[PDB]
Formats: C-alpha cells, sequence, structure tokens
C-alpha cells in the first residue's frame, strides 16, 4: 500500500531541505520532483515514501554483467514501485521499464565558464586547449558513444581517450571543475540542469549555442505495472493545468539569482 | 496485410507532389510526414497505403452524439490501423487511443503579419482592434476552451463570441486571414506550422513571443493496438539517429524562402 518512489538528489528536482538532518521521511527533500511526486500521488490517490537511490546513478546496463543500476534497476528488479526524477526517456531504457510522457522536454548543451571561446560543439571539437566531458554515466554520455555523426565522433574519439578523465561522477562535479578550471573546462550536460546553473550564485557559467538533440524526461514505471497508466493520465493532466510549467517557474526563475 | 495510415492535408507534413494529379497512391504525396510513415513502417517492417482523413479534422469528440472525428475518428472506429501526422497529444485523445512518444516537440503561439504591435498574449488580451483567432477544432481551440487562467480566460471569453467567427476550418485559412487583414488579425496556432509559414514567400508573417505551452505530437495507434510498440521504439530509434532533426531542417529550413 505504501508504494516506494525511487528518487535522485539533484538540484533543483530533489534536494534536502536546510533542516533535514533534524526531519524524516518525505519531508527531508524538496525540488521539483519532490513537488511532482506530491502532485502525481494525489491524482492517482497513492501513499508513497521518497528514496533516494543508493548508487546515485541514473540507469545503464553492465556489458558485462548485464546487469541494470541506477533507479533504472531499482525499477526492473522490483525494489521500487516508481521513479520520479530527471530520467531521460531512451530507446535502451523503454525496452525495459515504461515512461509516461515527457513532463520537461530538453537536450544535451554546453556550460561554459563566462568568457571561453566556445559557442557550438564545432568549436570544442576543432580545438584542444579547453577540455570537455560529461556525466560518468547516463544518457548524455551514451548519445556520444552512439553518434554516428562526425562531430559528435571526433568529441567521443577524444574524451573516450582523454587524461585524466573528463567524466564526472555527478552533475555537481562537473559543474565545481567548469568554475575552477578557468575556462580551461567546458561541460556536457542537459540543458535543464544547465539552466538552472545559470540562473544559480557566482553566476560564472551560461549556456551556449542550440541543444544537440531533442528529448524528454518520463516518470518511469515497471514494465506492464498497473500504475502506469494512471501515473501517464496524471502527467498530461498536470501538464494540461499548466502546474508543470509553475514548477519550472518556481524551481528554476521564480528565485533565480542572476 | 497491407495497414491503412489516416493523414491530413497540412504543410508541410503532407502535401500534394507538383504532379500528383498523375500519380497514384503514395507517390500523389510528399513531406515530413511522408517521408516519417516511409521510415516508421521500413523499421516496424509492414507495407502500407496513406489516406487523407475524409473530413479533414484532426479528432475531437462530439459532446452531443459522443462520436469522434478526424483522425482520432478513424482509428477509434477501426477505419485507420495507424495516424502519422501532427497529432497534438493529449489527456482526452490518450483516453481512447495510444501515442507514442513525440516525434515532434512544440507549443501553441503567435502568428501576426509584420508590423503588428503585438508581442505577447497578453497583448492580443487587452486590446479590440486586433481580432484574432484558431483552428476551429483542435487541440489550440481546446487549450483556449479549458484554461483556467485569467488571461487565456479572457481570450476564449473573446473568441468564443466575436463576430464574424474568428474560427477558421484550416491552418492555411487562418494564414491566408492573417495575409489579407492589414494587420488586423492574428492566428494563434502551433509553433511548428508557424515556424514553417515564417520561412515562406511572400515573407509577411513571424512568430511573435514565447509558445504558450510545451507538448509534442505522437504518431498514434488504436487503443491496445499491437503496432502500438514497435512504433514507439521505432520513433525513439528515429530520433536517437538524429533522424527526426534532419527530416525538420529538410522540410522547415533548408529550403527556407525567407
Ligand atoms: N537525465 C540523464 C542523466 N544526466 O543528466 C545530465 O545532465 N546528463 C546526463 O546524462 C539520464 O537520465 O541519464
Ligand atoms: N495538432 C493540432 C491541430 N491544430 O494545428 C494547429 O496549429 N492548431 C491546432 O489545433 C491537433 O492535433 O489538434
Ligand atoms: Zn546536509
Ligand atoms: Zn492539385
Amino acid at each position: 500500500r505504501t508504494i516506494v518512489v525511487t528518487t535522485i538528489l539533484e538540484s533543483p528536482y530533489v534536494m534536502y531541505k536546510k533542516n533535514h538532518e533534524q526531519l524524516e521521511g518525505n519531508e527531508r527533500y524538496e525540488g521539483y520532483c519532490v513537488d511532482l511526486a506530491y502532485e502525481i500521488a494525489k491524482h492517482v490517490r497513492i501513499k508513497y515514501k521518497l528514496s533516494i537511490v543508493g548508487d546515485g546513478k541514473y540507469g545503464a546496463r553492465d556489458p558485462e554483467t548485464k546487469i541494470w543500476n541506477g533507479m533504472v534497476g531499482e525499477l526492473v528488479y522490483g525494489r521500487a514501485d516508481i521513479a520520479v526524477a530527471p530520467l531521460t526517456i531512451t530507446l535502451v531504457r523503454e525496452e525495459v521499464i515504461d515512461f509516461s510522457k515527457p513532463f520537461m522536454s530538453l537536450g544535451i548543451s554546453i556550460m561554459i565558464k563566462k568568457g571561453t571561446p566556445i559557442e557550438s560543439a564545432e568549436d570544442l571539437a576543432k580545438q584542444t586547449e579547453i577540455a570537455y566531458g560529461t556525466l560518468a554515466s547516463g544518457s548524455t554520455k551514451e548519445f556520444f558513444r552512439r553518434s554516428k555523426i562526425a562531430v559528435y565522433e571526433k568529441m567521443w574519439s577524444y574524451m573516450k581517450s582523454a587524461e585524466p578523465s573528463v567524466f564526472t561522477k555527478t552533475t555537481a562535479d562537473g559543474v565545481a571543475r567548469v568554475r575552477k578550471s578557468k575556462g580551461k573546462f567546458a561541460f556536457l550536460l542537459e540543458s535543464t540542469m544547465n539552466e538552472y546553473i545559470e540562473q544559480r550564485k557566482p553566476c560564472d557559467t551560461m549556456k551556449v549555442g542550440g541543444n544537440l538533440d531533442s528529448k524528454g524526461y518520463g516518470v518511469a514505471t515497471p514494465k506492464g505495472s498497473a500504475l502506469g497508466n494512471a501515473v501517464n493520465l496524471a502527467v498530461l493532466k498536470l501538464n494540461e493545468q499548466g502546474l508543470l510549467d509553475k514548477l519550472k517557474n518556481k524551481w528554476w526563475y521564480d528565485k533565480g539569482e542572476c
């Protein structure tokens, strides 16, 4: 009866409240996805418990052991009933879990330290003074790994072999590295996170260029789960009432610091 | 074995080729959705026949007779196996048919005759010299009808009662009316169609402001159809190969006239 909602600590989707160490259960967290889980549960009519994913990952399949990790894994092996998180809808994931229709649209983008002389992936690709990388595992990394498009192949060729590693274990790590690199590191990440970060102090980063692709985040459910249908209707409803747009303004722009 | 693909004459999704009167079957048409149906059928491995929807509509339910019209209707009453068209994913539709994940993202937008003094829905709403309207039936009209947001309620209040009607039976009609109105008519339509039109001669229209919402088009299938699953994977695949982006450039921007 109390359903497990797997999620992931990633601002501003899910965040520790300032006095969290003194709080319990759901009250520990706030963010866009905390609000969204609340709204969804209200329409689906369920009680639920947020659970930050143990391995801190999104979800990829180990090519060796065939095993799925991250939030995906939590749904594939039955430890969670639903994932409300910035989980990217992809072909490989969609073969093993279900996704609602997108609650947010987005694409991969480039984050630079202000002043950095880079406007496009082409600008990054044709040079080697400025390093660049992506979250160590996630759909962004995969986009590069799988692309057949020359510029992206070049970038992947460089990233996969660069030393030290240019991959990071979290978004926050990538951002820190951009901020600390005096313009000598650019980070490849989703436009959503990129835009959030751009609106926060010290206001020293910016998104440059267009997005590289066009995709979305879906609320995810175990394959053939009988919550799937309701959750999907619930998402469309919420989008149609303009609630999704309201929550986006609330967590990104309303409090923007820049 | 030969499956019926319902679609709709709407540039540049589906269009008569210049020598169509001399051609037969699928060869009569070209466009983004003609290309997309081709790609999908190739991955799903089916033979198919495009069929322009008889009533020229997208799909709404007659509140009186409960009957569904347009492409939706063609799927609900079994006359078509799939719809490959700029069909907007909505809550009411999703209750009666299935949609793949979005193949294109978009939102409602404002089309003006260049020079018209309007930058936002708020600008339209607060005045009455410039008339404005939407496709006579479609999700855009419905957005206005259902909104609880003050500005949109105002607009709907004005549109529903305006004389002569401000609704049009086709996109093309709305565009013509903007072009013929010397700036005294603005048209509410999806950003996709708006952008296409902006790139065509006489180059006298433009999109102004942000979109009013954020949604997408899905390939649609009869509810519980066993083509649904393949079509959905097929869409994600195509997006992941960058084919969807390539077709968008092909039909909108590559040949842009402005
Ligand atoms: N939403 C992404 C995770 N991730 O966040 C980014 O910004 N890049 C990236 O790969 C996923 O679902 O894998
Ligand atoms: N895609 C829309 C049809 N339509 O096209 C527009 O530009 N507005 C509008 O309502 C639908 O599926 O109802
Ligand atoms: Zn703490
Ligand atoms: Zn003709």
